[PDB]
């Protein structure tokens, strides 16, 4: 396991670069008794653990992490490895900088995930993940150094966790967040980290937010998994073999999942933004998650102050929901959805949107209820469902629309709200199978109060829903019935009451929207139409009072 070497068995040759305390050299060794001159590598600490240290470092074994050959006690203490011909991937991915695919990229990604999951297999901290310290023998096949801090259970702070730079805990998870920083440089070619910043600083920028800029060669998927791991909380880290396992599902078609100049990519753009650029001025209310603030956000390089909706320890699994969320609402662009500014990665992940400044449609609805003409709840009902229409195109089930998620912005234009509950489905998955929870169950579908079922026909119903309240002037539905009785009285065929002022045909639509057989109700698309045909006449079909 363990080699004791003399001096006599190796001769350097050339140095081929420096590290955190001693410099590596590329040196010839003649094992005992041998004629056989192996390329071995020498590292030479500027200055007994040490013999327990080589003994735990030469324990590893696996193509993706370096083993330590031996160990040599002369006046000072050396390091003996394989050498590595191709260098450090830091130094690769610079010099290749214009001619790297994403394939290339994505399965560097994936052996390191495999080798420091192995790592912690072995249950050893690095404590020193960084581009530099990954090595490549072979171009598609890169494996892991510099375990000379490892223990048994300045200094590079671009690459360390917000907890190891200022609390000093090396865990798996601040592993997790160096792992973040490489793929990221990876990402990059060799691009500096927090760069024009000095290392002093580091520390409060986490701290006040901003993390690393989205590369332009980076989609919103890899990305926002590229993030994944710079929250405060550690356990909301991903683990590494999820990661693992995740990156081979993106190994499967990487050139779908990044963008290389020279299954439609998803190029949306993510920005993340300092806690200091906005202040939350107005409280716009409770959402479900939580509350909403308005404020005005000041941007780098621009004065105008843009009037925007914040919203707001979280636990893991709501961390996984809002970066769920955040992923759902930056990946749409609509006239009528809402979109998403950027976030904002402090303790509690803040999402940052564009204000309306008239508020929701329902309360609108209510506080006008007097004034609201025909062609206003037209106008409004086809822009919902135009809005729908095109989430339907991008396959994300909102599963929430309610009058209380729809926007008034403009009297003419609004928009859609509350993307948290969205869960994007499958090219191939025609239903979401949700495990049930806290949800508002006076609106959704009998096949999701019941059966747990939430499909395209589920917003469809929810769109009924929404019809009928905004034609009844922000009355409660269903009023005095419980969440659990709405099955029992739904299941019969029975539904809510005509508004005063729906016509025949306004509940005609709204009916079809009802329906106990999903696959038999209106498509969108087919609303958009009909809801259109209603558009050329609004005084016909309703009457006001
Ligand atoms: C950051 O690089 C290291 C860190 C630690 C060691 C090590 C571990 C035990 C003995 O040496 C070894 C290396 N480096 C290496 N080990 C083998 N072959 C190598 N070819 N080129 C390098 C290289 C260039 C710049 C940094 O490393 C290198
Ligand atoms: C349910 O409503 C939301 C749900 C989520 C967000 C949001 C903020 C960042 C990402 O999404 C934003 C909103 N709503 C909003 N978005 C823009 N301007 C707004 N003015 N007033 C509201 C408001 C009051 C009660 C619910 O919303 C609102």
């Amino acid at each position: 396991l363990l080699r004791i070497l003399k001096e006599t068995e190796f001769k350097k040759i050339k140095v081929l670069g420096s590290g955190a305390f001693g410099t590596v050299y590329k040196g010839l060794w003649i094992p005992e008794g041998e004629k056989v001159k192996i390329p071995v590598a020498i590292k030479e600490l500027r200055e007994k653990e040490i013999l327990d240290e080589a003994y735990v470092m030469a324990s590893v074994d696996n193509p993706h992490v370096c083993r330590l050959l031996g160990i040599c006690l002369t006046s000072t203490v050396q390091l003996i490895t394989q050498l590595m011909p191709f260098g450090c991937l830091l130094d690769y991915v610079r010099e290749h900088k214009d001619n790297i695919g994403s394939q290339y990229l994505l399965n560097w990604c994936v052996q390191i995930a495999k080798g420091m999951n192995y790592l912690e297999d072995r249950r050893l901290v690095h404590r020193d993940l960084a581009a530099r310290n990954v090595l490549v023998k072979t171009p598609q096949h890169v494996k892991i150094t510099d375990f000379g801090l490892a223990k048994l259970l300045k200094v590079p702070i671009k690459w360390m966790a917000l907890e190891s730079i200022l609390h000093r805990i090396y865990t798996h998870q601040s592993d997790v967040w160096s792992y973040g920083v490489t793929v990221w440089e990876l990402m990059t070619f060799g691009s500096k980290p927090y760069d024009g910043i000095p290392a002093s600083e580091i520390s409060s920028i986490l701290e006040k937010g901003e993390r690393l800029p989205q590369p332009p060669i980076c989609t919103i998927d890899v990305y926002m998994i590229m993030v994944k791991c710079w929250m405060i909380d550690a356990d909301s880290r991903p683990k590494f073999r999820e990661l693992i396992i995740e990156f081979s599902k993106m190994a499967r078609d990487p050139q779908r999942y990044l963008v290389i100049q020279g299954e439609a990519p998803n190029q949306a753009l993510l920005r993340i933004l300092k806690e200091t650029e906005f202040k939350k001025i107005k409280v716009l209310g409770s959402g479900a998650f939580g509350t909403v603030y308005k404020g005005l956000w000041i941007p780098e390089g621009e004065k105008v102050k843009i009037p925007v909706a914040i919203k707001e320890a979280t636990s893991p699994k709501a961390n996984k929901e809002i970066l769920d969320e955040a992923y759902v609402m930056a990946s749409v662009d609509n006239p009528h959805v809402c979109r998403l500014l950027g976030i904002c990665l402090t303790s509690t992940v803040q999402l940052i949107t564009q204000l309306m400044p008239f508020g929701c449609l329902l309360d609108y609805v209510r506080e006008h209820k007097d004034n609201i003409g025909s062609q206003y709840l037209l106008n409004w009902c086809v822009q919902i469902a135009k809005g729908m229409n095109y989430l339907e195109d991008r396959r994300l089930v909102h599963r929430d629309l309610a009058a209380r998620n729809v926007l008034v912005k403009t009297p003419q234009h609004v928009k859609i709200t509350d993307f948290g509950l969205a869960k994007l489905l499958g090219a191939e998955e025609k239903e979401y199978h949700a495990e049930g929870g806290k949800v508002p169950i006076k609106w959704m579908a009998l096949e999701s109060i019941l059966h747990r079922i939430y499909t395209h026909q589920s917003d469809v119903w929810s769109y009924g829903v929404t019809v009928w309240e905004l034609m009844t002037f922000g009355s409660k539905p269903y009023d005095g019935i419980p969440a659990s009785e709405i099955s029992s009285i739904l299941e019969k065929g029975e539904r809510l009451p005509q508004p005063p002022i729906c016509t025949i045909d306004v509940y005609m639509i709204m009916v079809k929207c009802w329906m106990i057989d999903a696959d038999s109700r209106p498509k969108f698309r087919e609303l958009i139409i009909e809801f259109s045909k209603m558009a050329r006449d609004p005084q016909r079909y309703l009457v006001i009072q």
